[PDB]
């Protein structure tokens, strides 16, 4: 194999999965248009570059909630990672900690809080949870995770059940405790609110990310409850389909919360201008789900390593060709829809 | 078979029954276009999500015209239903008794009105008319309609000649008295006025719901006749190629009845957020014409129930996901263009 | 052959007509974009049918330049059509005198002014005219269209050199007087002014069209050199690749020319909703084109006069299920883009 | 072979070429959404044609910063002819100088500037120029092509790394002094700003054009440093993908600069109309660059005559065919988007 791209990565993975494991990780809800503009609405926007800027020292650094990061690139919540390869989870985050960026580890891990931390002692390595009918648990999980060093909460509010993703259905388709549509059905709490934010709030200092936020409205609800960021996600599309596309939805988001809470987005990155796009609209970072799972099924860590350093290097590269020396001026003029 | 969505269903049918008759049900007018974008029109609308609303307890069930429903999906007239199966209209209606929603019977049924309210005696069932040349054996349908427990006429507006479905001249191809093309010739009254309308409102105390309006002024002219619905609708796509999609035209006469009558919709309604986007556009209930002929090509009774009942969860789902406990909180919000 | 829509008749001259005269009729210029857009346009162009209006006399009947006509569906300039069928023009001209509709005979034509009148005596017959470098043939032509009874001069005026239609030179590829282009270099005078328009204004009494006018100010020029009408026409798509859709610029013409003179369409007529859709925008008639001439390869008048039925058909029920009981009728609000 | 179009040019190269040789020619960065845009964006805008102008005596002929050329349609600069034949940018030459046009020479050519202008000495011939880390090997370049008869610089300014072309990775794929990356990481300054603008302005009296500018603040800033054309272009797709095309961003070059410079255009011109469209955009000329190169694959210099001769004759058909009889009356209303 000659993996240059990030496409190539998924190619090679459908090419080495099981066909019900591929499907799992690649399918959409439903119908699936969700899952395709997630993609698309990137290629809508367009870049304008600015010449003769000097560009010889691109500095790709930034932060995530205070904690510094080599790259506004970052590993979202998969979960079910050992699925993809024997070490799962430990391989991701030791990619993590050799290119200086954050994981958020899935509540559905087939590693627990205490060894992924122990994989990555020196990684940035974010919680991401649900909030369980099972309160108890999900306050445990919150201790452990403040406990192994954990610098965040990702809270995902946009599954009081899963969606329906009709390959695990058609095809006959968690160490810290469709099957998974039944799975959720049992565990998972339909009733959240937002008291229950408001419970989490105050059972945690760390900062708090609501995840799957897509309208305006939520979004201040979110920073009127004290979280400390939003992360625009459709869960990859897995949730409700013929939502918009993350790319379209996020400078309503970030118009809405008016800077007072940095703003994340995920669903579709897999190109350098990809992050540059989401950048020049106001994301502080962005979150690839999907591309970390094919970097796994490649080659484990040194597939996820090659994935992240593929992004990394196309990033420096869409910077350089647009003028941008450093992420602090990515601005809103570099693109237009 | 292993079926799970309502696209499934078609596919099953066309493997099964003769091709014929499978393009006798699936056929639209002339280019097919219309047919085409009753479908794709679902798809341009997009959906905006509330998180965090508590939808433990959703609850699918409305009205229809004063009449309680299970939920805002209800079965549209087709003919000639025992052509996809044995049983026929008698098999419909005793899926929508188990499922506790509406039957709409066509005029052009394989069952007569006496025996579909004998095997559905529970079920909520309403006729559609059309405006026969001969009065007299129309108003002899209104008042067996009456007499044997029907709560609602559905007069077809849309069909003073047939449309010219190609197939069924390309392919060599009524219990209640192209082969069809040449039978409305005959039966049907191209003449049919608004004068026609005040003699039908006349006739019956029924409430009167016009089908096939496609302008607001003319939604205003059916409230101006005492009528007391608009059916939405481009008959399916068989009539006139080149009107708009139903979902598209749904916002310009909710707006144009400022509220005097409920307002349903017809055409290309195949999954939950079909639905749920017609309903936060301010129809009061969708009706499924073609699903409904899978189902029974399938297996007769237990084919509608299980079409009627993939609608209902995926109504269900798109409901939760969207942030919505029950219909009266589903709102022009959820939804843009 | 089972030929029901003009679609099926342009299938069959595909399968009958050696690949070079095919190609010859069904080319347009250069990558044929506008020649895919004459029909496209169409499709976008969408109707909003008005019921319960009374369309059991349907009356077709319309008048072109005061003189009455069956439909407002006439036959366009086709050159060399004996190359479809031994008959050629004359069986063009008889099916025409049978439909009760009009004849546009072209300057190429493979039968004489003369035959043509004689073969359809009480047919409306109009010439095409180019004005040629030879002043003397063009005022012959002329001289002779009024002698033998044609009722109106259309001139040409987009054609001042031939476009360049691929097919022509790829495949190795005139009774009155590629090797077409250098045909036209010959005789067709790329000088033709507005002045030229004034010495033809002044040759004949007859009515004159300009055919091929794209342009407002163009069409306002034809109205002040006393023309009696402007045919909205990009010569089927032959001539200049990337100009608009004919219905596209239909309603600009018709704003342009502020009643003053009839304006007609021609270039992707194939239905009846596409007669009915230029009648709603504000044109009197419209030309059929490529649609004749696959009727003469099928079978000669009797294919010509079926086109025209299947023409006349469509677009009666065109009319009727949109509420419109005669072309009177037939307003802007029946369509929106 | 019979190439009869532009496109045919490129059929035939892809026949004859080496893949990794075709494809390092045709590739465009990353997806190639730039490279189909290119194309695509000119069959968007669309021509409104004059008619009745007296187009007999079509001239062609403009000037390019002051030096008469015979046609708007000028060669840009491609790196490495030789390798499309073994007369390589000799060829090309003197194709420029039979047609009246001029040459761009490439800073990466295959042939020495000393040798290029011998080859033809009477052809109008510019120098395209990169700022190199040595810039005493840059200043050798711009002073051998002042001794050597070159009228102009075309300073690329969109380059300060290469972009990366996935084809010459995945395929294992200079005479003035993937691997090309590599070699630009190496020779070519990633540092350049307006500073060295300011130097290169002070070091020759030769115009200057700036290419690759794709937003209008940029060519406000050429303009403010004396520089005397803007050439709108995206380097044939090849640097930062997701860039509009060229011809969608000429209009807002051509309104900033106002008039101050002549502007030109590259990127997707392959036919008569896109350079009439061009025109009527505000451009001065356009250059071309894969079709020379597919002209040279054909049959070197007559390869390159005969596609030159290609566009020319198309450009005098569609001027002809607008209504214009020279390029001073090509005029902004001829084109809508
Ligand atoms: C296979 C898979 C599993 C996922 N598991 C979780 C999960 O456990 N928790 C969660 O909040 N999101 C989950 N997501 C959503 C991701 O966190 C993220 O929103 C999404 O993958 C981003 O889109 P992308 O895959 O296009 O990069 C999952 C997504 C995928 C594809
Ligand atoms: C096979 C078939 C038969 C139909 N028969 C009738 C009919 O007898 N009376 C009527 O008013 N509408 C009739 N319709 C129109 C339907 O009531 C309804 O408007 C349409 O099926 C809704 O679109 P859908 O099939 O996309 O759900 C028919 C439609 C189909 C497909
Ligand atoms: C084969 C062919 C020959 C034509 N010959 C002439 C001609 O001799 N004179 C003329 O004015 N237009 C000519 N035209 C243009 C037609 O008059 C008319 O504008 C065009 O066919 C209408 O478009 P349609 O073919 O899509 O119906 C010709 C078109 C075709 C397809
Ligand atoms: C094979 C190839 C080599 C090129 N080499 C150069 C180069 O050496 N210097 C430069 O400034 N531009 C270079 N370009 C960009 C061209 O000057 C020009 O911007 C582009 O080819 C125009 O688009 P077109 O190929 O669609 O006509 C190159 C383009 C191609 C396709
Ligand atoms: C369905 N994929 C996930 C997702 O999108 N969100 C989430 O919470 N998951 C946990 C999970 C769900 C089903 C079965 C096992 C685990 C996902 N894997
Ligand atoms: C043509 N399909 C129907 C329709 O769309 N509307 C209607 O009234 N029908 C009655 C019917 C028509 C032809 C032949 C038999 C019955 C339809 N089946
Ligand atoms: C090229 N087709 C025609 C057309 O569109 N307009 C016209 O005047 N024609 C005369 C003609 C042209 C070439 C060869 C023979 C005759 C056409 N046939
Ligand atoms: C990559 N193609 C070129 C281009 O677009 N711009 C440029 O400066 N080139 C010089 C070059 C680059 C790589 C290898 C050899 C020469 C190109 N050929």
């Amino acid at each position: 194999p000659r993996l240059i791209c990030i496409n190539d990565y998924e190619q090679h993975a459908k090419s080495v999965l099981p066909k019900s494991i591929y499907d799992y990780y690649r399918s959409g809800a439903n119908d699936e248009e969700t899952l395709a503009d997630n993609i698309a609405a990137f290629s809508r926007w367009k870049l304008y570059p600015r010449m003769l800027r000097n560009v010889a020292e691109t500095d790709l650094s930034t932060s995530v909630l205070g904690q510094r990061v080599s790259m506004p690139i970052c590993v979202g919540a998969t979960a079910m990672q050992r699925m993809a390869h024997v070490d799962g989870e430990l391989a991701t985050v030791r990619a993590c900690q050799s290119l200086g960026t954050g994981m958020m580890l899935s509540s559905w891990a087939t590693s627990s809080i205490e060894e992924v931390a122990e994989a990555g002692p020196e990684a940035l390595r974010w919680l991401q949870l649900y909030i369980y009918k099972d309160r108890e648990v999900t306050k445990k999980l919150v201790r452990q995770a403040e406990k192994m060093g954990y610098k965040a909460i990702f809270v995902t509010v946009d599954t009081p059940y899963l969606g329906n993703r009709l390959d695990d259905v058609r095809n006959r388709f968690m160490k810290n405790f469709s099957g998974l549509a039944a799975y959720v059905a049992k565990a998972i709490d339909p009733s959240i609110s937002w008291e229950d934010i408001k419970w989490l709030r105050r059972l945690t200092s760390l900062p708090i990310v609501a995840k799957g936020i897509l309208r305006g409205d939520d979004a201040r609800e979110a920073v009127k409850h004290g979280l400390n960021g939003i992360l625009v996600s459709n869960h990859g599309a897995r949730q409700l389909d013929g939502v918009p596309a993350t790319i379209d939805v996020l400078p309503e988001i970030v118009e809405a919360v008016e800077g007072k809470v940095e703003v994340f987005l995920d669903g579709g990155v897999r190109k350098g201008t990809d992050v540059l796009k989401a950048l020049a609209l106001g994301a502080k970072a962005v979150f690839v789900g999907r591309p970390i799972v094919w970097g796994l099924a490649f080659q484990g860590e040194k597939g996820v390593q090659d994935v992240l350093e593929i992004l990394k290097e196309e990033f420096r590269l869409a910077m350089a060709l647009s003028g941008c020396q450093n992420v602090k001026v990515i601005d809103k003029t570099l693109v237009r829809k």
